[PDB]
């Protein structure tokens, strides 16, 4: 089963041009000075002037169909990414297609939705798809905009969050390339729900029925429980994950590329970890939701240098609870 | 790259409990009588009491797990594939794993969403995860409480929609059985999105932001610009979904099973085939938005007798525009 044949062949970013830094707002909403930078890891972020969600998607797509040396029109296969939807109908797949020229092309767009962690299970999905040699060459896109969610009130909250997008072409290597993943897992504990969730937005309490509250469109945490979820259930993930790939460890790794929606996985992973072994995007572009981890893929190779031959691991835990890992050569 | 092995192991359905009868609805909002059969052609719909889609679903799972000859525990992936989600965080993956009382399982649990065509998406996802050799038996659940969003002053509308859940266990066939994917295919045409679209839901129009309309929670559809698309790219469309399998006709397939949102489809196939090919469910069960193809699914095989080794058509056009159809023996 494992090592399945997977090439990340071309990766694009779109964040928004004006830097929003930690020291104008601790100045504007009156917190200490450096309190984003000890308390949230966050010296900086991106938010959108007047950019749609698709719009970001599109210009990171258009450069990673650029570095995989392809054109828009030999992507055979989209597959929207994110941990947020542009609107509910349709989907966020369409509407990058559309946005990308592709409107009229046929090329089948979809989303997958693993909430945060959308962007690793698409890679998942897509390379079952080129190894069944369904599609050849598959845009993975992530664009979120979080910046339409603060709330100016609450620090933890309005210091926490950037937009961003980030997207992949993913295709099969060439003959004599060694691009591949060598273990993938995912795994979910759905009683962990109600520890990050976003109790409106959808059926259960519709903007006027007889189930509303006061709080419906934030977002619901409670961290020491999900941390428990983390304590009981994450030795053995880390265990599983190492198992399918019994000839490679993390010291044949480079880098540790995680999905970063906070500093505790940067701090866990410091405390474990020389500083160069991880890829932190989340001091300049924030809590991104559903970009982070491509963000950070992007970071890898196209400020890191990760090369083809080295190898990563991606890593995440996100709303649902779900734990994502992959161990792969480049 | 086709004949795919698949099968589908079981099948199950939840809808409410109360049945509302057309005539009832015509008579209490003083329309003609006989015009929802005329105009829809539903006689009748089922609306959630106290429901959660989520419970649905799960309901729906339970049977079709039974179905299989498995226990819950047996199932290895749980793919949501519903045309509307519950709410904004987690995605309904999660949220029917903790409905089943798999929440501590960690059984990876996520979404596929191709919006109307979730369904038919998720089974595809599924066949290359199965015949990958990743996961063994793949649980694929739609469920969609659309009665959340009637309008009862447009009678288009509140007369159109219907509650409902379906679902499948899919797994490899085992040695000597048929069943198996003889042709699939999606295609996609998003400058048809904005003819079939909820403008709000979404980062785009995010509840109170700048770009808020009044009309933002309801389906913006355009029939005529809807069909257009239909003329000019569905025979492309069949031709090359029946080339993928030229030993193969739709004279050799006992049903033709239609994601149904409206009589048209139906009237469509109506002119072309005999009634008996037909698997109908719109008349009971109104427009049940993702639910509507695999209720049809389930329809075929406990009520039409579809037995193993015949074989049967999926087929549907939903927003995003995209077109899908798959050849398959049962």
């Amino acid at each position: 089963v494992f090592p399945l044949p997977f090439k990340i062949a071309g990766l694009g970013r779109y964040v928004p041009a004006d830097v929003v830094l930690s020291s104008d707002l601790e100045k504007k909403y009156d917190l200490p000075p450096g309190w984003c930078v000890e308390k949230q890891g966050i010296r900086e972020r991106r938010w959108v002037k007047d950019e749609t969600a698709s719009f970001m998607g599109a210009e990171a797509a258009k450069e990673a169909v650029r570095d995989a040396g392809l054109k828009l029109e030999d992507i055979d296969l989209i597959i929207n990414a994110s941990g947020s939807p542009e609107q509910a109908v349709p989907d966020g797949g369409p509407l990058v297609q559309r946005e990308l020229g592709l409107g009229r092309s046929g090329v089948p767009s979809i989303t997958v939705n693993a909430s945060c962690l959308s962007f690793f299970v698409a890679l998942d999905v897509a390379a079952n798809y080129l190894n069944m040699r369904r599609y050849k060459r598959i845009l993975i896109v992530s664009s979120d905009i979080s910046s339409v969610a603060l709330d100016f009130r609450k620090p933890e909250n309005f210091t926490l969050f950037g937009d961003a997008a980030a997207a992949a072409v993913v295709t099969l290597p060439e003959p004599g390339e060694k691009s591949c993943i060598h273990a993938s897992q995912v795994r979910t504990y759905g009683y962990g729900a109600e520890f990050s969730m976003v109790p409106g937005g959808g059926s259960r309490r519709h903007p006027n029925g007889k189930n509303t509250t006061p709080e419906d469109n934030y977002l619901h945490m409670n961290g020491a429980e999900l941390l428990k979820i983390g304590f009981e259930y994450l030795p053995r993930f880390n265990e599983a994950l190492w198992k399918q790939c019994p000839d490679i460890t993390i010291k044949d790794c480079r880098y540790v590329i995680p999905h970063q929606p906070s500093r505790v996985v940067l701090d866990y992973l410091s405390l474990t970890y020389p500083d160069d072994k991880l890829v932190r995007i989340i001091d300049r572009f924030a809590n991104c939701i559903g970009a982070s981890m491509p963000m950070a893929l992007y970071e890898a190779v196209k400020v890191g240098g990760l090369r083809r031959g080295e190898r990563g691991v991606l890593t995440g835990t996100g709303s649902g609870v779900s734990f994502v890992g992959m161990v792969f050569t480049y």
